[PDB]
């Protein structure tokens, strides 16, 4: 019985943090993320806050005129955005409430695993400033000497529990990470073993 949060996502395999919150790695079709029933949903990116990658495009075709016009806003009062910097935009066309876009690091740039550290705990941050009970973050950039899959995963998972060890108050109760290739699914399933969970 596959089962997630809204049409086109299925739970894969979850994990539970020791103060409650839930990790769920989700099989997802991006295209749906419209129907996603997740309150927040993470929007990699650049410091212009560009359309680009499947959660770009998705974001983009869901919102019409309405999302272009907000991100445009957002661009004028709050951008550009630094590195590892998040800003939230209200949502057009979805289930969940808000767009939290992020400027991620490049891979190879100096303490950039520790910036992606930061950027997770921003996204995280955002969030809980919305008082959202779930977020979901999208698959990673993958270009050009991109973050290598193990790494951004391992990094990100350690950035996740430390946030929730260093909060007693935050909304937060579930985490899910969206992926649909069975490589990146496996490392996720890999590194999440190592947590202190369930």
């Amino acid at each position: 019985a596959g089962m997630g949060p809204g049409d086109g996502f299925t739970i894969l395999s979850s994990k539970s943090l020791v103060l409650g919150q839930k990790l769920s790695l989700t099989q997802s079709d991006i295209s749906h993320i419209g129907s996603m029933r997740v309150e927040g949903i993470v929007h990699p990116t650049t410091a212009e806050i560009d359309l680009k990658e499947d959660i770009g495009k998705a974001l983009e075709k869901a919102g019409g005129k309405e999302f272009l016009e907000t991100v445009k806003e957002l661009r004028k009062s709050q951008g550009p955005l630094e590195v590892a910097e998040a800003a939230v935009s209200q949502s057009s066309g979805l289930a969940a409430k808000f767009v939290i876009h992020c400027h991620i690091p490049q891979w190879g740039s100096d303490k950039c695993e520790e910036q992606l550290e930061e950027t997770i705990k921003n996204c995280l941050s955002a969030a809980e400033d919305k008082k959202l009970k779930s977020v979901a973050f999208p698959p990673f950039p993958s270009g050009r000497n991109c973050f290598p899959k193990q790494t951004a995963a391992q990094v990100t998972l350690k950035a996740i529990s430390a946030h929730f060890d260093d909060s007693s108050a935050s909304s937060l109760k579930n985490v899910y990470f969206l992926l649909f290739d069975s490589e990146s699914i496996g490392i996720y399933v890999q590194e999440m073993a190592k947590l202190d969970a369930k």
